[PDB]
């Protein structure tokens, strides 16, 4: 028997410092979690105890906090090198600052192999990322094959030169080449989501284990340690088409947990068994002093975004995925109110309605730090540098959008819409495409605004992110059927301006989105 | 036969200049109405044609616009003298600036008798107002007996020295004294409301006609000329207990109409018949040039309140009685939002709920003048100089208040509540005291504010006018059952500050108050 311990992270999203339990800024240090200093301590503890260890990342280190807005990936390469990661797979967010934003900060400075077998460039990038790497682990070798979401061209900015192939089609020839080289232990490490990960495990002959990301999937065996509810056991077992039991793992997001899987291999590289669980990186684990002092050094340049108080909140600003992708969330209401307020000011075409993809809200903000709101706090909520555009839509188009908002409800997908100037009621007992039971909107062609049923043949002006106006999140009907599209102001500046104007904010959940009982 | 024409006004409330159809500031002069210059032209036209004319006012000339805030009744005495009113009865609003605010500006400068038979002082005021006046009208005499709401001590500030008697009890001895003096034509002129006016007509032996006010009652015979819906025919006929047909008249409010009644008397002063209708003072009647030039002279001092733009509205600000005393009105929502915003700022005890008596909103604001909002526009909405106080109430107390809000619904009474941070649903099919079918409130002891059912044994912090905290509008339960009462900022300054902060406002009717179908 040859035992291998796989340590893994995914969707860290620039949470270099320890955070609050909800992955927002750490205020109460006594109860904070995650961060690269704490992760280091745990990884070192495991490396001291286990002789065959691999520390892997399944992508999306890029984007999420002021660390990335300021260092643009230099902090990723630096701290991933300090933690001595053995390999990383490319995620979609590694392409947000173009191919140039991946090459210079990360690919040229990473001391570990960076992988993706399904990205074919059509050179300069040649060899800076690899389809696989064969890693020596003691007296054995372990092959790691990478993969990246085939949806990256739509989700990010990888440019016209990179081609993204079907993951299964691109992986099988690389795995087969590893098998011809007598590499009998193979890990598929990549960034496509738990559903594709299970398909890779079922269909790619020769893959012994799948380490994934992108869906922020939390898996656990037994009673879980924090607020994340498990989507399945850890590992999730897939029975492959050739009859092998293949463990599939993921470790939520934001560096809150360290994925930990122990695999028992025979002499021919068959998985005899495996077990483990994600480790909660809570205050019980001390932050490594050396890494922490280096974090404090890099932190000095960021304190310019933490000194200006933009305003104050007397309520918890719920920007969590568990709220904003499933129901009305007060952060969504705040952002839509700021969006509506911004246009109802610098017009010289006035608008009363707002739609906002819940997945575009990427962090909550806590009210306990004397309720202070800084640019840094807002940078984690809106880390993409998008704009809030004005569009003219038909009622029929809006109805289709709201049907699309709940067409596959319950999967924590980002299309669920937050709103302003709209009162929507859904009936999830109904069939996809027929779940909107009520859709009232704030009249524009009226002297006193009031809510009236949306009319399919009428025309409404809606403020929304450029992501939705360009057909993102499957909102193809907006891009195809829109009658007008005007570019707007930068997302973060619109919310920043609105908070400074209000001074004290208290957004509520007030019935803009409801669910019927049937 | 001896014919008398009674011309009458009531509840003018400082509308010295012509106004918009809704009695707010005149912007589009082409379609404006009322004002003392237009009234003069009509009164003169009638005086030229009819030999026996009396021009009467049934009170509440005081309070309503910047004219009264600045001239404090000097404009009333001046312009009522210019129009040559024959008599006036004291209304409750004539006592808002104390007895001193009535004596000096009006009683000492009025060239016509000022009347009230049921006000007994317990001197200086002696003879400055009279219980009645016997007026020569051609070769005859007409007795006018005055009366004032017995509720004036609670509604206004008449002081501890004035006693207000039951109107019927005080009137009969004065009418009997007039009959002993062979005065066979008697008009009761007063300010107690249409219901008391009908009782006076039924019960006071010797009264030939009743000219009233206070309830802003619009009466009309036939198809009406504007948006006011008639509450009955003009005149309203009461059959007295001694079997006489007694006409009862009123002429809405704000100087929009001139009440016009022609009475045919026999030689013994019996009313043989009567007929007429309120005359709409619309653009068809020219404004008298002489009065208009004198109005323009007095207007120069007021233009300091019309030059500073506090902000802009892109919606009609519905502060009409027909909206705010019957359903959710967007002016009510604006004022409650300003009330909530004001305390959620200069705390150093935070509060999320607001209640506002609809009768405290005393004018709309139009959005068509490039949407401009001035101090003058706000002065007509909030003309009383009240404050928005903080109170701590039990849920049981709040439930009683909301039951009181609709206990006598449909009478255009001012207790109907406008709200903030509250979602109330009424069922008017239910019995008084049991009409609240749903009462949800914005949680305070929660990190994310949301609406939850009000709990009878819990405690809430509510911002409301001092008028309601002191038990006004029959809200005795607030004054008696409150747990804490902190005095607040001046009503007009709170709304002014909030509009300047927002710059562009667009309050909507959004479902804070609803009515069920049963
Ligand atoms: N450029 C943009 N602008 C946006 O406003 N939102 C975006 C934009 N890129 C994405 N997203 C949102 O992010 C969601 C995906 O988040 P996750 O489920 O955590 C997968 P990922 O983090 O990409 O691995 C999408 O469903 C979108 O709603
Ligand atoms: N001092 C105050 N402060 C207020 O906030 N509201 C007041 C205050 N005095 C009164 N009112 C309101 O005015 C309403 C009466 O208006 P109308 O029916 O037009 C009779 P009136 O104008 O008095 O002849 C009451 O029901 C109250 O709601
Ligand atoms: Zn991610
Ligand atoms: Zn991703
Ligand atoms: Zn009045
Ligand atoms: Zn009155």
């Amino acid at each position: 028997m040859w035992e291998l311990t796989i340590l893994h992270t995914n969707d860290v999203h620039s949470r270099l410092e320890q955070t609050s339990e909800d992955s927002s800024k750490c205020v109460d240090a006594s109860r904070c979690m995650g961060g690269v200093a704490r992760l280091f301590t745990k990884v070192q503890q495991i490396r001291r105890a286990e002789p065959n260890v691999l520390l892997l990342d399944a992508g999306d280190q890029y984007q999420g906090t002021i660390w990335f807005t300021v260092y643009k990936g230099a902090e990723v390469a630096h701290f991933m090198n300090a933690l001595r990661y053995d390999a990383m797979a490319l995620g979609n967010h590694e392409f947000d600052n173009g191919v140039e934003g991946l090459i210079e900060p990360l690919l040229k400075e990473a001391k570990f192999p960076i992988l993706s077998a399904n990205i074919k460039a059509k050179s300069q990038i040649s060899g800076l990322y690899l389809p696989y790497k064969v890693l020596p682990v003691g007296d054995e070798v372990v092959g790691i094959v990478g993969y990246t979401s085939k949806e990256t061209p739509f989700l990010s900015n990888p440019g016209t030169n990179l081609v993204f192939e079907d993951e299964i089609t691109a992986l099988q020839p690389e795995v087969d080449k590893l098998k011809t080289l007598n590499v009998n232990k193979i890990i598929a490490l990549g960034h496509s989501g738990f559903e594709m990960d299970k398909l890779i495990a079922q269909k790619v002959r020769g893959v012994d284990v799948v380490v994934g990301g992108h869906s922020n999937t939390f898996l656990y065996t037994g009673n879980p340690p924090s607020k994340e509810v498990p989507a399945g056991k850890y590992p999730f077992i897939v029975t492959s088409d050739d009859g092998r039991k293949v463990p599939v793992v993921q470790a939520y997001a934001f560096g809150k947990y360290l994925g930990y899987l122990k695999i028992e291999f025979d002499e021919r590289g068959n998985v005899i068994s495996s077990h483990g669980n994600p480790i909660l990186l809570d205050s019980s684990i001390p932050e490594d002093p050396s890494i922490k002092a280096d974090i404090n050094k890099w932190r000095i340049k960021l304190d310019d975004y933490s000194t200006q108080e933009l305003g104050k909140t007397i309520v918890y600003l719920d920007g969590s995925s568990q709220s904003c992708r499933f129901r009305e969330c007060n952060m969504g209401n705040l952002i839509c109110d700021a969006m509506i307020n911004n246009n109802l000011r610098h017009a010289d075409n006035h608008v009363s309605m707002c739609i906002l993809n819940g997945g575009g809200i990427r962090s909550p903000i806590d009210e306990r730090n004397d309720g202070t709101i800084t640019w840094e706090n807002l940078a984690a909520v809106l880390p993409f540098g998008g704009t809030f555009d004005l569009v003219q839509l038909k009622g029929s188009t809006l109805k289709k959008a709201f049907e699309h908002s709940v067409h596959r409800y319950g999967q924590s997908t980002g299309e669920f819409l937050q709103v302003g100037g709209i009162h929507v009621v859904y009936d999830l007992s109904r069939k996809p495409g027929d779940r909107v039971v009520k859709l009232d909107v704030l009249c524009t062609k009226c002297r006193v605004p009031s809510y009236d049923p949306l009319k399919m043949d009428e025309v409404y002006k809606v403020i929304l992110p450029n992501f939705l106006a360009n057909g993102g999140d499957g909102f193809q009907m907006i891009k195809d059927e829109l009658l007008r599209h005007d570019s707007g102001d930068q997302d973060i500046n619109v919310v920043s301006t609105y908070i400074s104007k209000m001074k004290v904010i208290y957004p509520a959940v007030e019935g803009r989105i409801k669910f019927s009982l049937e």
